[PDB]
């Protein structure tokens, strides 16, 4: 066994400096490793001692009892947020001197910002005390930006870490209490419910605490800026808060609106989905009976449908993104409308501080507050739930019980378990036999302690040992399965091996017993698995033995023969409480019991109960490798926009990035204008030369309308073509995948298909746009900040290129290494659901060998994996926004020194605008960052839709010669040296085929099932194009599709499909028919009397797949449509299945008298179908050695017919014989 770990890995996290941890210089190695290869499992980093899930988990269930028992001595009811709190409160308070320091900083930043722009008002030349002041100031706020930058980077670093260890602890203690379920907890919860639980309730609790502390630092930087506006302003700024907070319930409005057209769409997605999955499901069937057209109609139906509440959605979508992309512009103009009408002054410093307080609180009131709040009610939500989970009932040499009285539910009168008594000696085999639900499991939890004894009893000496009727193997190899913990014995391994059959499993499998198997049993099937579950339960030793059913799993032959060398000859000195329904295994059983309902009656020898007269048997995925290329991007906006449409919305985008910006420039602009009209009024002026109040007031209205008119209309392009191109790609694939032949549909399985228009359809309908959009707008938003501040000061545009590259280069030496971190983490957290179910669905075993310990350390070393898989993750993308921030930093600090060098030739409007500009990079070009990441992760999605809309189709369904209202008259088949493949280049199984089938001539067609019936079917069905010359009704047959190929099939599955909808449409997708047509096909097969029941006889819904009729009736209803379709072929393939016999006599008898009257080929698939045939095909292994009359070749001794006439039966046979006989005198000599 491997150790957790090994000589000492390199994690300098707990042997790092303050300055290698603040700036996290200690992930080179890890990124240099990754960037040359690719990162495996035994790569990654060990956690901190700390960070490890059995300390979290222990003091967390510690701090959850201590609880517990306070509410108890209180008689209140327990609480979880009490105990989260009490249990983190330590590490979570000293975690609030950091916010305050942040928002503090952020507060104080546009402070320092206008106390720059201020020195360039009255700027003199000539002072130099001025300029070390402007200096100084801007070095502080450098200084602030860079405590920022970084200290942000690190409490968000120390927050996410937090959080991974709560989610740890929570999943240990979920776990935990799972080991300790009692048999009413599990009864009343399902592992789908803890299975989802840990799947997303756990996972809440990583983004509650990033934004916990924002209920309260929201509101005080609120009042702080509040103030400062105050203070700055005056009452202006009252007429902004006022538009901020009535953005609120505005915002509230449109998300529930949102969410309601959401559901509203999002019903129809899942109708869609499940019809095409029907179709999918049966695609070989619609094919057959040519209804492409009224399925591709009712599919358009719905898209459409569909499509336009996603319409709906994205108008509103995008309409909510433009309001919150001007927000801050409404705000700053309403704001300084009514500063001006007031009487008031404008000046650089004042705006341009208010601008960027408006712009910070807007970002925190509607990105931080709405998200804080629903992270808030989301953790109450998962808290309460893991709360009321963890209020669940728990649970608290000779075996004998006397009066054993147990009820497995108490709310039921009835006692499972009454009046029982056995006992168990060594030397002899208790074996209990019995029909189903009399007890045999109740009585076997009982035995182990589960079934809590409500009267009696219990009394069991030595271990306990227990085998579940399901194989439960969980994680590691087989070999550690096996052993359970204990040592490697050597000749205890051989005995096992060799008396349960394992040592097959041994020489089949790769590598023995040292492969690593996963859970879920995927490489070994029920037999093998019970066989391995019997190996590691016989392996303990243990006293006693509780067996369910573990031999039924196994053929006759290799079980009896596995009972006879182990349990007759290992487990005759140990205790075994073995139940069999099988009457065999009871000849070396000195004791067999015997239940009613639970009672004993009688017990004793089985020569005792041989004389007392019983019997038995009256009771018994290519990924795309880094960047997807730009043929994507090509192909997904010229299949739902044109080139002059693209350039309308490019222009567009451009003019609104424009008037944004060119809405600053103007308000600068205006400042300038009126400093220097104040100068010159108040310089030694004689005239009075007041601004313009009505014409800048106009422009400035004018520009904002333009601008919000402009973002609206951009936004609401971008979705609806987006849309569009998401349409017309669905419809493509629709179309392609409508015409794909059946080969398609063979190799990529339903679900496959089922994913791809699923996740890819919705991501590019919902998450795409609205990503695509916001990236978009934020790519425009850096690419206007870049341009105002090269055009205020025109030398930042020298060192910008060094800085693009180096920021290109960072990202992509990170991407390299995030891809690979990603993939492990998706590929470590699965594991520990697997273990859950696992360890969910072998309870009973888990707690009746009282080794619970090391299944909770198993889950630990997962979680623990899992957890280092998470750290990995978050120090990868703290480290990518650590330096993001440093560069965003450093462009700061280039501006503000180029600003104050360049002074002379510099407005305090320029250098404003500049300053202010440069302060908003921060986030703005992570979020950026971020968002481009996401388009390029959900552009994989549309590389998946193109590649099945560019599929090879198959023949077109009409040609030019169409066939006249007659063809075909008669359609005689002729066969000249057939082939059959797979594929073209495939393999070859059918060879020299050669018949002649006469007109209106019912032939009968036999073949072998597996060797000589698979090409058979395939032949004759023709799925796949065989390359060969057949001849329906003298003329080639692979001269047109499948349409009027296939629709004279009456189709005989395995399971009779039945398309979900009206009667009619099931019988008639195209109305071609009439009402009394309908009515007589019905009634002609004893169908009318059935349907009847139902209040809509013609045109109920039926349930998904038939659920409300048998499989004789799906049959029949499958007759019933080919009776009234009025063809000349009728094929059945294994009838016989799984049919009631009566139904099949009835099905039978119906096709002999209605069918008697066209032409018939009737696939034998047993020997009962071909007696009214009257030529007989016996195709072998694809060759037709034997093709005439069935009693010329049944004239032959060594012709196969005639032998597998005989293995179903002697009397069979000659049954078999004598009606051909009958037959072939009633076709012959009447």
């Amino acid at each position: 066994m491997l150790p957790v770990y090994q000589e000492v890995k390199p994690n300098p996290l707990q042997d790092a400096n303050l300055c290698s941890r603040v700036f996290f210089w200690w992930l080179n190695p890890l990124f240099k490793i990754g960037h040359k290869r690719r990162l495996e499992e035994d790569d990654m980093y060990s956690v901190l001692p700390e960070d490890r899930s059995q300390h979290l988990g222990e003091e967390l269930q510690g701090f959850w009892d201590k609880e517990v028992l306070r509410a108890e001595n209180d008689a209140q009811k327990p609480s979880l947020t009490r105990a989260i709190i009490k249990c983190y409160w330590k590490s979570y308070l000293v975690l609030g001197i950091f916010t305050l320091i942040e928002e503090s900083a952020k507060v104080i930043q546009p402070i320092f910002l206008g106390k720059i722009i201020n020195y360039f008002e009255n700027y003199d030349p000539m002072d130099s005390v001025a300029l070390n002041t402007a200096y100084a100031y801007a070095t502080v706020l450098t200084f602030c930006t860079l405590i920022l930058a970084i200290l942000h980077h690190l409490y968000f670093y120390h927050v996410q870490c937090a959080g991974m260890r709560l989610r740890v602890a929570m999943c240990h203690m979920i776990y935990r209490k799972a080991l300790r379920l009692s048999n009413m907890a599990m009864g009343k919860t399902t592992t789908g419910q803890i299975v989802n639980l840990l799947s997303n309730d756990v996972n809440k609790f990583d983004q509650v605490t990033v934004f916990l502390h924002f209920l309260w630092a929201g509101p005080l930087q609120a009042i702080a800026v509040t103030a400062l506006l105050w203070m700055e302003i005056g009452i202006s700024c009252l007429a902004g808060m006022a538009v901020l907070i009535i953005l609120l319930p505005l915002q509230s409005c449109f998300g529930k609106l949102f969410s309601s057209l959401r559901s509203k769409t999002a019903t129809f997605t899942d109708a869609r989905i499940r019809t095409m999955n029907e179709v999918i499901t049966g695609i070989r069937i619609i094919k057959m009976y040519a209804w492409e057209k009224s399925f591709s109609n009712l599919i358009t139906n719905l898209r459409k449908k569909e499509i336009s509440k996603i319409l709906r959605s994205s108008c509103l979508r995008g309409m909510n993104l433009a309001s919150f992309f001007s927000a801050s512009k409404i705000i700053v103009f309403v704001t300084f409308t009514t500063y001006v009408l007031l009487g008031s002054v404008i000046t650089a410093s004042r705006v341009f501080v208010a601008v960027t307080l408006y712009g910070a609180v807007r970002l925190t009131v509607t990105l931080f507050f709405p998200s804080a709040i629903e992270r808030v009610s989301e953790a109450i939500v998962s808290i309460r739930r893991i709360q009321t989970f963890l209020l669940l009932d728990e649970i608290s040499k000779m075996v004998h019980v006397q009066d054993f009285t147990a009820f497995w539910d108490k709310a039921s009168e009835t006692p499972t378990l009454q009046g029982l008594s056995f006992t168990v000696r060594p030397g002899e085999l208790l074996a209990v036999v019995g029909p189903v639900g009399a007890g045999k499991s109740s009585l076997l939890s009982a035995v182990l302690g589960e079934l809590a004894p409500s009267h009696g009893l219990v009394s069991v000496h030595g271990r306990i040992a227990y085998v579940s009727q399901q194989p439960w193997v969980f994680s590691g190899t087989l070999r550690s399965n096996i052993l359970f913990g204990k040592k490697y014995e050597k000749e205890r391994y051989e005995k096992v091996i060799k008396a349960c059959a394992l040592k097959k499993d041994l020489q089949l499998l790769e590598d023995g017993d040292l492969t690593v198997i996963g859970d879920r049993g995927t490489t070994l099937s029920g037999g093998q698995k019970a066989r391995v579950n019997l190996a590691r339960a016989v392996y303990q030793d243990a006293d006693i033995y509780l067996l369910d059913d573990p031999l039924s799993a196994v053929d006759a032959e290799v079980s009896r023969h596995l009972f006879e060398l182990c349990i007759c000859q290992i487990l005759h000195e140990k205790i075994t409480i073995l139940v069999t329904h099988q009457l065999q295994y009871l000849k070396a059983a000195s004791q067999i019991l015997i239940l009613k309902d639970g009672k004993m009656v009688q017990k004793g020898t089985y020569t005792e109960f041989l004389k007392s007269g019983i019997d038995f048997g009256s009771l018994l995925e290519n990924r795309s490798e880094g960047k997807v290329g730009f043929q994507a991007y090509k192909n997904y906006f010229r299949a739902g926009a044109h080139w002059i449409v693209f350039i309308f919305l490019i222009l567009l985008n451009t003019a609104a990035q424009v008037a944004y910006v060119l809405q600053d420039w103007w308000l600068s602009y205006w400042a300038n204008k009126q400093s220097m009209l104040n100068v010159t009024v108040n310089g030694g002026g004689n005239v009075t030369e007041k601004l313009d109040l009505n014409w800048y007031l106009g422009i400035y209205s004018g520009l904002t309308v333009a601008t919000v008119l402009f973002g609206i209309a951009r936004s609401l392009l971008v979705f609806y073509v987006l849309v569009n191109s998401s349409q017309t790609l669905h419809n493509k694939m629709f179309e392609s995948i409508l015409k794909a032949p059946v080969l398609f549909f063979d190799r990529n399985p339903i679900g496959r298909i089922l994913n791809r228009f699923s996740k890819d359809i919705g991501h590019l309908d919902d998450l795409l746009p609205l990503t695509f959009l916001d990236f978009i707008q934020t790519l425009l938003q850096v690419v206007g900040v870049v341009s105002v501040a090269v055009a205020v000061i025109p030398w930042i545009a020298i060192p910008l290129v060094p800085l693009g590259i180096i920021f290109i280069f960072l990202r992509r030496y990170f991407l390299e290494t995030s891809r690979d971190v990603k993939r492990l983490e998706s590929t470590t957290r699965s594991p520990v659901f697997s273990h859950l179910s696992s360890s969910l669905q072998g309870l009973w075993t888990i707690r009746a060998y009282k080794a619970e310990e090391r299944c909770q350390e198993l889950f630990d070393a997962h979680q623990d994996l899992h957890s280092e898989a998470w750290f990995l993750f978050l120090t990868t993308s703290r480290w990518f926004a650590v330096r993001l921030d440093a560069i965003c930093a450093m462009f700061v600090i280039i501006v503000a020194f180029g600003s104050l060098i360049l002074a002379k030739t510099l407005d305090a409007g320029q250098v404003g605008l500049a300053l202010s500009y440069a302060l908003t990079l921060m986030g703005m070009f992570q979020w950026c960052v971020r968002q481009s990441a996401e388009v390029e992760n959900m552009m994989i999605s549309v590389e998946r839709v193109i590649e099945y809309t560019d599929l090879e189709k198959e023949a077109p369904w009409e040609y030019q010669k169409r066939p006249p209202p007659a063809w075909p008259h008669e359609g005689v088949i002729i066969f000249d040296n057939v082939n059959f493949m797979y594929s073209p280049g495939g393999p070859l199984v059918l060879k020299h085929l050669t018949a002649l089938i006469k007109s209106q001539e019912k032939v009968g067609i036999v073949g072998r099932t597996g060797a000589g019936k698979s090409s058979l079917i395939s032949a004759l069905f023709r799925l796949s194009e065989p390359e060969g010359k057949i001849w329906i009704d003298k003329i080639l047959t692979t001269e047109i599709g499948l349409h009027d190929l296939r629709k004279k099939m009456s189709i005989i599955p395995q399971e009779p499909v039945l398309f979900t909808g009206t009667m009619r449409k099931n019988l008639d997708p195209f109305n071609e028919h009439t009402d009394e047509e309908l009515w007589n096909a019905l009634q002609e097969v004893q169908l009318k009397e059935t349907i009847e029941d139902l209040p809509g006889k013609m045109d109920t819904e039926l349930a998904e797949s038939g659920s409300n009729f048998s499989v004789g009736q799906r049959q029949l209803v499958c007759l019933a449509r080919a009776i009234l379709r009025k063809n000349q072929i009728l094929i059945i393939d294994e009838a016989t299945a799984n049919v009631d016999p009566r139904t099949d006599e009835l099905i039978q008898k119906k096709i002999r008298e209605k069918f008697a009257h066209c032409t018939v080929l009737t696939i034998a698939h047993r020997l009962n179908t071909i007696i009214d045939s009257d030529k007989i095909m016996v195709l072998d292994s694809g060759r037709l050695k034997e093709y005439d009359e069935p009693y010329v070749l049944l004239q032959n001794k060594e012709s196969l017919f005639y032998k597998m006439v005989q293995q179903l039966g002697k009397a069979e046979a000659a049954a078999l014989t004598e009606t051909a006989k009958q037959v072939y005198f009633k076709r012959n000599y009447p």
